[PDB]
């Protein structure tokens, strides 16, 4: 059975929709990872400054 | 007995020399105190910055 919104999709369209969902959710994960790395950088400067 | 350099001093000159010695040594003490207060100030900024 077709799972997810826009269930009318069938055939090649179903695979295309699956690929699009994978791409978008992957890039959302990349967004969150980049924010985490940003906070990483800020904390590094903070405690290095404390060391000085 | 006269104690200290320039023992030839006698009479009013002895009291004057004593007063001059007192003044100079007092001002040396003031010098050292001011340096200690300076280091005081530097340490205050240092650890306040650490707190931030």
């Amino acid at each position: 059975p077709h799972l997810g919104e826009g269930g009318a999709l069938t055939g090649t369209a179903r695979k295309a929709e699956e690929a699009r969902l994978r791409r978008a959710e992957i890039e959302r994960q990349t967004e969150l990872g980049r924010l985490q790395q940003q906070i990483e950088q800020r904390r590094r400067r903070a405690r290095a400054q404390i060391e000085a």
